[PDB]
């Protein structure tokens, strides 16, 4: 795990989260992995084009509604390998739709295996914030680093 540059059962209370798998068994291990952590609100999808539907609706609600908080989601965990829509891509298409809110979700990528060359730069690319192997098991720690910031 680490920083892309430019009991803890209450760890994430009050926290909203999705998980963005295409694997059904890894999307409900991190969404164990975050219920164990106290978070309010965990949503799942299995594709980068459900993400985008969620977070597009979601950014819209909030700024129709006037809602105290703006973003949907306060973090993302968003797999790195999806057919058709990958991580990455995903992500760059909720940072152009978070544009004309004035708002960045952090979005963590969630990869079996260390970025290499090539994924480190689509990493950065995207505009992810962070990454974390799969069992999420420095997610704590990640998170702590992205809220430092």
């Amino acid at each position: 795990s680490g920083l892309v540059p430019r009991s803890d059962d209450e760890f994430l209370r009050g926290k909203r989260v999705l998980v963005v798998d295409d694997n059904f068994i890894s999307r409900k291990v991190a969404t164990g992995k975050l219920k164990k952590m106290g978070v309010s609100e965990v949503e799942q999808c299995d594709s980068g084009k459900e993400a985008l539907r969620l977070v597009t609706e979601g950014l819209t609600q909030r700024e129709e509604q006037g809602s105290v908080d703006k973003l949907p989601f306060d973090y993302i965990f968003m797999a790195c390998q999806m057919p058709e829509m990958d991580g990455y891509e995903a992500t760059r298409e909720i940072r152009k739709v978070e544009k004309s809110y004035g708002v960045r979700t952090p979005i963590i990528a969630v990869s079996g295996h260390d970025p290499g060359s090539e994924e480190a730069r689509e990493t950065i690319q995207a505009g992810m914030d962070a990454f974390l192997d799969k069992s999420l098991n420095q997610l704590a720690n990640v998170i702590r680093e992205i809220e430092s910031k």
